[PDB]
């Protein structure tokens, strides 16, 4: 038949579960504390801001949000981090994605403490995932699609999966996770001369791509599983995700809803990372 | 169809190496002496030669070479300890750890240990984060890098191509994949896992092997104009030693192919020569 792959069920149980964490941490010193850090006003990027301070709150951790000024340089952007990376009373450091183009985005991304990391971004961490290790903080987006499979006990050891899109946002994590979970990975991109020939032989297909109805019915095999990351904006304000939800689901074994589906997991990562960062201090 | 092209890892390297020797001249006159390091841990026949090899290359292109080898028995601390030395030491510009280390010492522990900087071998995490990143700029491993020297010196475009990747590995098949998707391909990961790999094969116009397999790859897997890069080394009874790859029916279908011995080999080994002079001349 057809079975609904549910994020915004299950991160409920996940915050459920991180409120319980932080009364713990909270009672023995330890109050968990994200430092969110908005370049900026773009109301997109403020939409993923707002949520990401309410998450915080709704379950015991302490949100500390710097919205500062999109011209901002990068020795301020850059100091601000130091102090960050030297506040005890900070456990995780986020900068909000994108950031203006005047900034280098690796350095900055590169100069948070590895340790306070919770994007997953720094690349020691990025490259003890590329190593099959879990001794860091894993990219919220990838790892969160990788809870909720497990959730629904879908075996992923010998499929063959198809990562379309190849950020390191989402995209080649979201590869090297799947790679190191036993799957057969293919990374599609803009550049792929035929995405069908790779999606319609899939057995599990990520979209993390950015374009409305990239992929279609006719593209995808009988009981394939889907996992739709995309956030597209129509006319309607109606959000919509990479997927044609109304053909494809049809056809799909289990699939994301947009939104619903990987959206609030990647919010449900982001915490759990914060007060793995804490745990610590213990 | 037109003539096949052998991917002559052996006369790219000799190039190299050329090139790497007046760099070499250059640096001496500032005072730079290139300088590697590399432990080896046992009596591995194979290791041993390896770095035998290792020495002689370096030694031809006026590469310094120190080599350490200790006892199959001794400590994680013990080495632990001499690569620190190693890491402070401002003579050397390289160190490498001979792998496989054995059983009872961690691995990842060790590479982590390197100084990211003179970490030739491109196995420090930071190393393998920046090449996952897209950036180039640090140090890479030198097998998957090798192949995509090679693949540049032939001229060979591999923006959109359908690249398969044979094999997982951290020393070769993630950051080959890394690198061909870093250049704009298609790429597929295989491995022994794999349900099916001629469902990737047939398809592909770029097929690196690296698995460690004898006859893993076939004339029939693969289709007409097929571009085949051979990483692994079999060594059969007769001593012979062949890839993974069989080449006899696989070459008569390939627009290039590489050979085994003589290929990705020989590339290996000058990219940590290029790497180590890499280290030296940052000096600068
Ligand atoms: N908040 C969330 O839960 C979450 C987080 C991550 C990203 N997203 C969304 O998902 C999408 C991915 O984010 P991103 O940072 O990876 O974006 P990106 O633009 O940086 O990367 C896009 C990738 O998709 C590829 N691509 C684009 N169009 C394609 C096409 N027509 N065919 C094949 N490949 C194509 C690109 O080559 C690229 O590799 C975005 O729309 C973003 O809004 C959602
Ligand atoms: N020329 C050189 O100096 C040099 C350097 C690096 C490695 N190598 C050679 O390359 C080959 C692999 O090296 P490695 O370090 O990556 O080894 P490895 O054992 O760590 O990795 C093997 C990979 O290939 C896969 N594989 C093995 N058998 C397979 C099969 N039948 N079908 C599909 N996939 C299979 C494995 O699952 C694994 O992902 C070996 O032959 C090695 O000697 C050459």
């Amino acid at each position: 038949a057809m079975t609904l792959l549910d994020g915004k069920a299950l991160s409920a149980k996940i915050k459920e579960e991180l409120k319980e964490k932080n009364q713990f941490l909270k009672s023995k010193g330890i109050e968990s504390c994200l430092a969110v850090i908005l370049v900026g006003d773009n109301p997109a990027s403020q939409t993923y801001v707002k949520s990401k301070a309410k998450a915080c709150e709704e379950c015991g951790i302490k949100s500390l949000v710097y919205h500062l000024n999109e011209n901002i340089t990068q020795n301020e952007l850059l100091a601000l981090i130091n102090t960050l990376n030297h506040d005890d009373s900070v456990h995780g450091i986020l900068v909000q994605l994108p950031l203006p183009d005047h900034i280098c985005k690796d350095l900055i991304l590169e100069s948070i403490i590895s340790s306070k990391d919770v994007d997953g971004f720094h690349p020691i961490n990025v490259g003890y995932l590329n190593l099959g290790l879990e001794s860091g903080f894993l990219p919220c987006t990838p790892l969160g699609v990788m809870k909720l499979l497990k959730a629904y006990e879908i075996d992923l050891e010998g499929k063959d999966a198809v990562i379309i899109g190849a950020s390191n946002i989402v995209g080649r994590p979201m590869a090297t996770m799947l790679l190191n979970a036993g799957a057969t990975v293919s990374v599609c991109h803009i550049k792929t001369k035929d995405l069908s020939l790779y999606t319609r032989q899939a057995d599990l297909i990520i979209v993390a791509a950015g374009c409305v109805n990239l992929l279609r019915s006719d593209m995808v095999k009988e009981g394939v599983i889907v996992v739709d990351v995309g956030i597209n904006r129509l006319e309607s304000g109606k959000i919509v995700g990479d997927v044609d939800f109304e053909e494809v689901s049809k056809k799909s074994s289990y699939i994301t809803p947009v939104p619903g589906g990987v959206g609030p997991m990647t919010i449900a990562m982001l915490l759990e990372n914060t007060v793995k960062s804490a745990k610590n201090r213990l």
